[PDB]
């Protein structure tokens, strides 16, 4: 399941915009791409309240066996309820992403991907559209 | 390569808006909806100019790797080097087309499907924008 987009080629120079509404009363929401739901260059989690993290964004990559060392910030325009909007791109040494209050963050491409084909967003958000060009 | 959006689920009752660029000097430009490139629900050609057939757009399906019977709009909203914006739903009898008009179009859901997990764009033009809602 979930929409097959062909003409959506994620590769180096692209920018991937997702924007979306996160819900009323949240935890945390996540954009993530990669391969799979198991197999992710980043997981970019925003934690309004999740263990210790307050207000922090955690990224992180993951690979079938498990999630590898985890990347903290404390940049966070988001709140419960609100829009929000994301940008992403990347070369082969790291993603690039914006948040919409101008923010920016960097994480390391750790499988030297140059293309990527899978994208979800998990936790207490929904996903109103993406943006590829 | 494609993009899996995995929140992504194109069925009954939901709003798929298609939007991006169509190039300079277009001749035509197609938008299909269905389950993979050779399986399709629908296939709305917009052709500025593309045989007998000027400003029109022609829908059609595809059942195994062959086209059905072609219906054709005369309302033609599109610009060379312009955006373009689109939004389909559909019911188990018929998809709803809405142009950035207002005009809208009707095609028979032949194989009464209700959901389809696969998009693509072909011809002078680049998609860029995948809503659903
Ligand atoms: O690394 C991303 C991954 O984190 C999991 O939660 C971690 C948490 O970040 C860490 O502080 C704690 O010590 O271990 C937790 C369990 O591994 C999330 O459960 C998972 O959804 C991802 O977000
Ligand atoms: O039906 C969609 C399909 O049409 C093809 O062109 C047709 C044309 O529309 C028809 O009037 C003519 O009789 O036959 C042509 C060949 O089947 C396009 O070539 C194809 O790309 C689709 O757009």
């Amino acid at each position: 399941g979930g929409l097959e987009v062909k003409n959506f080629d994620f590769k180096v120079g692209k920018f991937l915009t997702v924007g979306g509404v996160i819900n009323n009363y949240a935890k945390r929401f996540s954009i993530n791409v990669g391969e799979s739901t198991n197999s992710l260059s980043l997981h970019l989690d925003h934690r309004f309240n999740y263990g210790a993290d307050q207000n922090t964004i955690v990224l992180n990559s993951m690979v079938n066996s498990g999630w590898e060392t985890e990347q903290r910030s404390k940049n966070f325009p988001f709140s419960a309820g609100e829009y929000f909007e994301i940008t992403i791109t990347f070369d082969t040494n790291k993603f690039y992403i914006e948040l919409l209050d101008g923010h920016k963050l960097e994480f390391p491409n750790r499988y030297k991907k140059e293309a990527l084909n899978f994208l979800s967003l998990a936790g207490d958000a929904r996903l109103t559209f993406v943006k590829l060009e």
